[PDB]
C-alpha cells in the first residue's frame, strides 16, 4: 500500500484527473509514466495524478530544502534565479559523489557578485543526526560557511505533463490563435490545447515529406527529450501536419537578444546560454545525431530565460555564413560541422544577434574562408571566450571540441577548478 504527497497545488484540466492541495496525501493504484492513478485521501475521489508532482511520503523530497537530481551548475542557476537572496540553500544529490549529497548556498561577493558555493557532506568538527537537523543549525549564524543559511531556494511548480495517450491528437483540439512566423514549410502558431493548455504548433506544407515518413521521424524526436530540447508533446495525423510543442514564451533568442529585456543580459548571462545551447548539442552528440541547421534562430527562450534547441528533427525531413566549408563543399555534415556552427552561433550571442560576417556576401565569405579569414573580436567579447569560437572554427573538423567539453568550459567559465566545492577545515 504506497502512499505520496502533493508538492504543489494542483487544478484538474482533464476528464480522470484529480484536483490536490499542497500536502494532501494519496493512495497509489497505478504507475503507468507521467500520470498515476490515485485516490485522494482528502477527497476519496479516484482518478489520475501527475506523478512528478508527488513523491513518497516521509521521503527527502517531501522537505522544501532537497532537490533531487540537480547537477551543480543547475542548482547554481536554480539559486540565482529572481526570488531568491543572501542565504538561499538546498541539499541535492552529489553529481560527483554518486551516491551522497551536496550543500548549495548563496552569497554575495564584492568583486566577483552574486555566487553559489558548493560543500560536500559525509566537517568532522559537527555531528548532527540527519540532513534536517543539519539545515537547523547553520541557520543561526555561519558555523565555517561564507553566508549563513536564511530560507530554501525558490522552487516552483513543474510543467505539467502532456495528456496521457495524448500523442495522437485530433485537429478539432487545437485553436491556433496567433501566427508567430512563416516560412518555406509551413507556419508557426501560439495555440490552445482543449481550452487550458498552452501550445506551439507548426503546421507544414506537404512536399516529398511523405507523410507516413514524416511521422516516423517525428516519433523517433519524441524518445529523444532532453531538457534543452523542446518538448514534442502531440501530431496530427492528417494533412496537413501539424506539430505540437511547448509554448516558449520569449520567441527565438535571435529575438530576444534584440529585444529590451536582450540588450540588459550581461556577458555571464550570455555565456549562461551559450553553456546551455552546449548542454543540448552534448546530448545530441552522445546520441549521435546532428542538428544541421544551428543558429540562434533555431533556439528558443523559454519565459524564465532557460534556452532550449528548437528541434533539429527537420533536417530527417527537409545559410552558408553558419556552415563549416566541409559540409558547403561536399556535403559532409557532422557533429563536428556544428561546432563550427556553434562557433558562429556563439558569435550572435555575444553580439546581441548582429548578422555573421556583417557587410560580405555569401561567395565573399567563402573564398574570405579559404583564405583563412575568420571573424574578429568584439570590443565586449573575452580573449577566452573569443578562443572558444576560434577553436570550433579549425579548418579541419576532428581538431575542433567535442560539444562534451564546450559545455564543461562554458559551464565554469568564471570558477577555477580548485573552487567548484568550497573546504572547509
Ligand atoms: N515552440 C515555440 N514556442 C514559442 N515560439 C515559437 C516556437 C517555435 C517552434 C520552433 C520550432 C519548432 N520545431 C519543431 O517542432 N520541429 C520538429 C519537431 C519534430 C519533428 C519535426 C520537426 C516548433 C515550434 C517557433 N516560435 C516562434 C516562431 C518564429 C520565431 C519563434
Ligand atoms: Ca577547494
Ligand atoms: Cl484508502
Amino acid at each position: 500500500r504506497i502512499i505520496v504527497v502533493a508538492l504543489y497545488d494542483y487544478e484538474a484540466i482533464h476528464h480522470e484527473d484529480l484536483s490536490f492541495q499542497k500536502g494532501d496525501q494519496m493512495v497509489v493504484l497505478e504507475e503507468s509514466g507521467e500520470w498515476w492513478k490515485a485516490r485522494s485521501l482528502a477527497t476519496r475521489k479516484e482518478g489520475y495524478i501527475p506523478s512528478n508532482y508527488v513523491a513518497r511520503v516521509d521521503s527527502l523530497e517531501t522537505e522544501e530544502w532537497f532537490f533531487k537530481g540537480i547537477s551543480r551548475k543547475d542548482a547554481e542557476r536554480q539559486l540565482l534565479a529572481p526570488g531568491n537572496m543572501l542565504g538561499s540553500f538546498m541539499i541535492r544529490d552529489s553529481e560527483t559523489t554518486k551516491g551522497s549529497y551536496s550543500l548549495s548556498v548563496r552569497d554575495y561577493d564584492p568583486r566577483q557578485g552574486d555566487t553559489v558555493k558548493h560543500y560536500k557532506i559525509r566537517s568532522p568538527r559537527s555531528t548532527f543526526s540527519t540532513l534536517q537537523e543539519l539545515v537547523d543549525h547553520y541557520k543561526k549564524g555561519n558555523d565555517g560557511l561564507c553566508q549563513k543559511l536564511s530560507v530554501p531556494c525558490m522552487s516552483s511548480k513543474p510543467q505539467k505533463p502532456w495528456e496521457k495517450d495524448a500523442w495522437e491528437i485530433p485537429r478539432e483540439s487545437l485553436k491556433l490563435e496567433k501566427k508567430l512566423g512563416a516560412g518555406q514549410f509551413g507556419e508557426v502558431w501560439m495555440a490552445t490545447y482543449n481550452k487550458h493548455t498552452k501550445v506551439a504548433v507548426k503546421t507544414m506544407k506537404p512536399g516529398s515529406m511523405s507523410v507516413e515518413a514524416f511521422l516516423a521521424e517525428a516519433n523517433v524526436m519524441k524518445t529523444l527529450q532532453h531538457d534543452k530540447l523542446v518538448k514534442l508533446h502531440a501530431v496530427v495525423t492528417k494533412e496537413p501536419i501539424y506539430i505540437i510543442t511547448e509554448f516558449m514564451a520569449k520567441g527565438s533568442l535571435l529575438d530576444f537578444l534584440k529585444s529590451d529585456e536582450g540588450s540588459k543580459q550581461p556577458l555571464p548571462k550570455l555565456i549562461d546560454f551559450s553553456a546551455q545551447i552546449a548542454e543540448g548539442m552534448a546530448f545530441i552528440e552522445q546520441r549521435n545525431y546532428i542538428h544541421r541547421d544551428l543558429r540562434a534562430a533555431n533556439i528558443l527562450v523559454s519565459a524564465s530565460l532557460v534556452c532550449k534547441i528548437a528541434d533539429f528533427g527537420l533536417a530527417r525531413v527537409i545559410p552558408i555564413k553558419w556552415t563549416a566549408p566541409e559540409a558547403i563543399n561536399f556535403g559532409s555534415f557532422t557533429i563536428k560541422s556544428d561546432v563550427w556552427s556553434f562557433g558562429i552561433l556563439l558569435m550572435e550571442i555575444v553580439t546581441y544577434g548582429r548578422i555573421p560576417y556583417p557587410g560580405m556576401s555569401n561567395p565573399e565569405v567563402i573564398r574570405a574562408l579559404e583564405r583563412g579569414y575568420r571573424m574578429p573580436r568584439p570590443e565586449n567579447c573575452p580573449e577566452e571566450l573569443y578562443n572558444i569560437m576560434m577553436r570550433c572554427w579549425k579548418n579541419r573538423p576532428e581538431e575542433r571540441p567535442t560539444f562534451e567539453y564546450i559545455q564543461s568550459v562554458l559551464d565554469d567559465f568564471y570558477t577555477a577548478t580548485e573552487s567548484q566545492y568550497e573546504e572547509i577545515p
